[PDB]
Parts: structure tokens; C-alpha cells; sequence
């Protein structure tokens, strides 16, 4: 029948009781996974959201139990993350016509971009050529915006990547999709496996490859799970590599910008650094080394989250300055500026937020006075800005503008990092009375600009900002349990994202689930063949430009009622999350 096609791989809606027995949990993705430890995230109060985020980013370093899937520290994995280092080295004995590409979607992108830059320092300091860029969806301006509609083409990823591998004769390309989702990144890793004397494809997500995506692909013959089944096979022979701990749900469902990123630099940071930092020792790369470097990082998390009241105290302060209709600042230097940054913007797309709602800035990219000429005279007393740096900044930069900012605002926390022993100029940086003082004991780093000192910090600070931005929006009462049931569809993921939540929450059947999300975004329109046939890009692009898309689906289906009556009961209510859990009651 029309639409039979396109929703094939759409398992049926299980009988109440059934979700376990139906086969239904187990094919769940593990990163589209309900966290079991934030079933009731909607109810915490933010000392609880701290802790039950610290808890779900805890699960990166986890370790193996005794039938189940590999992790960080499983040795099958640790093994994989060698050998590449090895082929990493292999590339840096021979810079001419050598290069290193780190490609992702989104967040995954942004993660490229990064550790490209750090990387890409490291070789400097040393007087070697640049052999790492990034490639990310929607190309160079996606890294600071929301773009979530570009990383459904193959072709696009596929062309990006011929740009820039120009007349190498090595490249290595590390595939970054935390659902081994992104056609983007489909395409590459083919395309690599299609020219093996020059590619070497390198793939990191964190589903096992029985899970990687499986539903067609517009532009392209092959399924993520094909490659990715194909690139393991190579593995064998050292030709692919797949790279995929479990590292367990997102606390907000399918929120991979969270733990996803994060172990996204845990992992690459972690096997680069032990690349580099082996090959002038003529030593090769060993469990050894990357796991110094994994605990420290897994230490990171534990000094970051010994702050935890502050991080709640700050997150109650950016949920006021919402609550009411301000906006909050994330101020911050150096490569802490740009994480300010891509988190605002996430907000935008997670959360259905303006650009205004949480934003950031590097000292986008705006100078002292700039920042005060322009933005310091918009402020006003319910706003909150945050102040983001290490005590090796430029704190005379610093404190000028936290002067300034003072005087039009109150709301002000900050976020310091520190090497131990170092002290806060102005003892009266009661300017801060309770800062968030993140203090760092002293390692052993023989390279040039810190680059553990700077991982350990952006890690800290990406945390800190994400359950910061996450927890301010749930306190607020925009997510149910812990989905994020009012999104914009704006790629194909998050249509399927959509129509799992209207089968999770109705209960009733893949038919109805998905006949009422069409009718919900094609609304005025009525459901003829021709759309039920579309490719599912069509649906995506007439939903991405409406508001409410599945509240309205949802409504319409436990209501069975019409669109018409639908969107009317949710004019009728005071707010959607009103209309919706009252409805679901
Ligand atoms: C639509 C459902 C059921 O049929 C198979 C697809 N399912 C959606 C899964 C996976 N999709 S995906 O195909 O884009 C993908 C595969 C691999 C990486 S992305 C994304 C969303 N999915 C999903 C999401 C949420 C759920 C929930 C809502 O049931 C819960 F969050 F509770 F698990 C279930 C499935
Ligand atoms: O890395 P993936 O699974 O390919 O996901 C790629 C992007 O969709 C993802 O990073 C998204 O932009 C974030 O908003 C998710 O919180």
C-alpha cells in the first residue's frame, strides 16, 4: 500500500505490559534509550537534576559487566582505540600528502572542530605542519549554529570530503555519529572504503553496530548498518575501524549533544594525544598510555561535579531570568568561549528557545569594549551572565567587564579554572562572593600549551554548560519525564524521534501513530497517497517550519479526534505542557 515503503522499518506499537517481551526495548537504540535514572527528571528539583545528570555522565567510564555490550574500558575497545593510533602514527612519520579529517553532524561536528584546532596547535608548538581539519555538516558556519536539517545527505558529506582530501595520498577520516545516524558521515565512511589505498575510514558513535541505523537514505543505496557492518569486516584486515563503547542513555532522551559529546572528545582527545605524544618517544602507542589519560579524564568528572550546589545554585538563577522573559550571557575566553557558544545555540533546536535565550561569546566572536559598547547596555536587573576562564587569561580584561556588567546586573556567577595554588586577583572579587572554583592538581606535561590541562577544562566546562542550559529548561516544565516531546522536526532522526514519543506516550498503533503526525504537519491538507508515499525529507520540510507539530499529533490520538479539534482544545489551555499532561492524565 502508499507509505508501506517508507515505513517498513517502523516496528509495530507493543500491548500495554508488552514493550520488554514484544522485542520492542531491545531494538531501541541505546542512544535514543529512556535513562532509567531520569524517569522522573520532570519532577527533581536542580539539586537533583545535578545529580542525576553527574550520575548519567558518570556512565562514560563504567566498566563491562559479565552477556552485554563493550565499553570504554572493555579491552576489545581500548585494543581498537591503539591500532588507530598506531595508523595515526603511520600518517605523522609522512605530513607530505598526509591528512587527518574529523567529520560529524551537529554536535559531533562541533566536537571535530575542536579537537581539529587543538590538534592542529599541538603541531605548531612543535614547528610541524597542520595535518587535521574538520568537516562538519552544512559546511564551516554550522560549527555556531543551529542547522540540524543539513546532515541528511550522503552526496553532501561525500563532496565536503572530496574538497578536502584534494591530491592527498593518506587521509584519515574519523567518522563521528554518536547514533551511527548521520548520512553525512554514511557517505564518507563508503566513499573511504571504495578507495582504501588512499582512505582509511575510522568510525565513532556509540551504538553497538547491530543498532546503527537502518532506514534508507535519500541520496544514497546503503544503510548506516551496512557500512558500518562492512567497516568492521575490514577491521580484521586494519583497513576500517569502528570505534563504539555503550556509555548508556542520555539522561534527556536522545539529547546525544550530551554524554555523546563528551565521550566523543574522551575517546578522540585520549587516542590522538597518545599518537602524538608517543611517536617522538619511539614507543608505540599502548593500553597503557590511553589509560592515564582515560582516568584523568574520569577523574575531570569527579572534581567537576564536587561543585555541584553552585552548578545548581547558577542553574536556578539562568531558570529565573527565563521564567520571567530575560535572557542569559555565557562570557567566556579562548576555546571556553566557543563552547559558550555551542552550547547557547543548542539550546535553540533541544529546547524550541530564541538565540537570545542563551547565548555566547568569546573575548559571536566580540572584543572588550565591543562587548561593552554594543551588548552591555541591552542588560537589565532579571538577567543572568556568566563568566567563563582560567586564572592564565588576561583577568584585567576580565574584571573591566564584570565591573561594567555589575552595575546594569546582580545575577552574575562565574566559572574559574585553576591550576592548585594559584589566587583570585582582588580579594575583593567579592565581585563573586560564591564562585565555582574548579582547582586542578599539578601533571607531568612535556608538551608545549597544556593540551591535558586544556581537555580536562573544556570537558569541565561542556559539562557544567550542558546540565547548566538542560537543567534551567526542565525546572521550566518543557520536557515530559525525560523526552523532549515538543520538537521541531528538522531531519529525518527526529521525525523517527517524533513518531517513537507518539507510540511511547499513546500507546496505540504504528498506523494511527504515524497517520496522525502526518495529518498533524501536512495539516490543512488532507492525507492523500501521493504524501503518504513522499520521501520522509518532504515531511521534515513542511514540519519544520510549524509550531506544536506533535503536541497536536498526540492530542488528536488520545482524544481520537480530528486536527482541527485537536489544535483548538490546545488554544483552549492555558499552555501546551497543560493541554498535554492533563491530557495524558
Ligand atoms: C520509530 C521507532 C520504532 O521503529 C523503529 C524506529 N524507532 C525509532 C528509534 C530509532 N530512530 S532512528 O531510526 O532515526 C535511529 C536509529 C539509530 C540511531 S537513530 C530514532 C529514534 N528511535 C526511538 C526514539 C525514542 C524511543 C522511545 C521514545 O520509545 C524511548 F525514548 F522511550 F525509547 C524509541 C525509539
Ligand atoms: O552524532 P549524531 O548521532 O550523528 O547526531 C548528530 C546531531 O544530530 C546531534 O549532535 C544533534 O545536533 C544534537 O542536537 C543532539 O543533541
Amino acid at each position: 500500500m502508499p507509505g508501506t515503503k517508507r515505513f517498513q522499518h517502523v516496528i509495530e506499537t507493543p500491548e500495554p505490559g508488552k514493550w520488554e517481551l514484544s522485542g520492542y526495548e531491545a531494538a531501541v537504540p541505546i542512544t535514543e534509550k529512556s535513562n532509567p535514572l531520569t524517569q522522573d527528571l520532570d519532577k527533581a528539583d536542580a539539586e537533583n537534576i545535578v545529580r542525576l545528570l553527574g550520575q548519567c555522565d558518570a556512565e562514560i567510564f563504567q566498566e563491562e559487566g559479565q552477556s552485554t555490550y563493550q565499553r570504554l574500558y572493555s579491552e576489545s575497545i581500548l585494543t581498537t582505540m591503539v591500532q588507530v593510533a598506531g595508523k595515526v602514527q603511520e600518517v605523522l612519520k609522512e605530513p607530505d600528502g598526509g591528512l587527518v579529517v574529523l567529520s560529524g553532524g551537529g554536535t559531533s561536528g562541533r566536537m571535530a572542530f575542536l579537537m581539529s584546532v587543538s590538534f592542529n596547535q599541538l603541531m605548531k608548538g612543535l614547528g610541524q605542519k597542520p595535518l587535521y581539519t574538520y568537516l562538519i555538516a552544512g559546511g564551516d558556519r554550522s560549527v555556531v549554529a543551529s542547522r540540524e536539517g543539513t546532515e541528511d545527505s550522503a552526496l553532501h558529506g561525500i563532496e565536503e570530503l572530496k574538497k578536502v582530501a584534494a591530491g592527498k595520498k593518506r587521509v584519515i577520516v574519523i567518522g563521528i555519529s554518536v547514533g551511527l545516524s548521520a548520512p553525512f558521515v554514511a557517505g564518507q565512511m563508503d566513499c573511504c572504503m571504495n578507495n582504501t589505498a588512499v582512505f582509511l575510514p575510522v568510525l565513532v558513535g556509540f551504538n553497538p553496530v547491530s543498532m546503527a541505523r537502518n532506514d534508507p537514505i535519500e541520496d544514497w543505496s546503503s544503510t548506516f548498518r551496512q557500512v558500518a557492518e562492512r567497516m568492521q569486516k575490514m577491521q580484521e584486515k586494519q583497513k576500517a575501524f569502528v570505534l563504539n563503547p555503550a556509555i548508556g542513555p542520555e539522561g534527556l532522551s536522545g539529547s546525544s549533544r550530551m554524554k555523546g559529546g563528551s565521550a566523543t572528545k574522551i575517546l578522540l582527545e585520549t587516542l590522538l594525544l597518545a599518537a602524538h605524544k608517543t611517536v617522538d618517544q619511539g614507543i608505540a602507542a599502548s593500553q597503557r598510555c590511553l589509560l592515564e589519560i582515560l582516568r584523568t579524564f574520569e577523574r575531570a568528572h569527579q572534581v567537576t561535579y564536587s561543585q555541584s550546589p553552585k552548578i545548581a545554585t547558577l542553574m536556578k538563577s539562568v531558570s529565573t531570568s527565563l521564567e520571567k522573559k530575560g535572557h542569559v550571557y555565557l562570557v567566556g575566553w579562548q576555546t571556553l568561549g566557543i563552547i559558550a557558544i555551542m552550547d547557547g545555540v543548542e539550546c535553540i533546536h533541544t529546547f524550541g528557545a530564541d538565540f537570545r535565550d542563551v547565548r555566547g561569546f568569546l573575548i559571536f566572536t566580540f572584543s572588550q569594549e565591543d562587548f561593552l559598547t554594543s551588548i552591555l547596555p541591552s542588560l537589565t536587573e532579571i538577567d543572568t551572565v556568566v563568566f567563563i576562564f582560567t586564572l592564565d587569561d588576561n583577568l584585567t580584561e576580565v574584571q573591566t567587564i564584570v565591573e561594567q556588567v555589575k552595575e546594569k546586573t546582580n545575577h552574575i556567577q562565574a566559572l574559574a579554572h585553576s591550576t592548585v595554588g594559584q589566587t583570585l586577583p582582588i580579594p575583593l572579587k567579592k565581585l563573586f562572593p560564591s564562585i565555582i572554583s574548579i582547582t586542578w592538581p599539578l601533571l607531568f606535561f612535556e608538551y608545549e600549551g597544556n593540551f591535558i590541562q586544556k581537555f580536562q577544562r573544556e570537558l569541565s566546562t561542556k559539562w557544567v554548560l550542558n546540565t547548566v542550559s538542560t537543567g534551567a529548561h526542565v525546572l521550566l516544565g518543557k520536557i515530559l519525564q525525560n523526552h523532549m516531546l515538543d520538537l521541531r522536526i528538522s531531519n529525518s532522526k527526529l521525525f523517527w524521534r517524533a513518531l517513537a514519543m507518539l507510540q511511547r506516550f499513546s500507546g496505540q498503533s504504528k498506523a494511527r501513530c504515524i497517520e496522525s503526525l502526518l495529518r498533524a504537519i501536512h495539516f490543512p491538507q488532507p492525507l492523500s497517497d501521493d504524501i503518504r508515499a513522499a520521501p520522509i525529507s518532504c515531511h521534515v520540510q513542511v514540519a519544520h517550519e510549524k509550531e506544536q507539530v506533535i503536541p497536536i499529533a498526540l492530542l488528536s490520538l488520545l482524544f481520537r479526534c480530528s486536527i482541527t479539534e485537536a489544535q483548538a482544545h490546545l488554544a483552549a489551555a492555558p499552555s501546551v505542557c497543560e493541554a498535554v499532561r492533563s491530557a495524558l492524565a
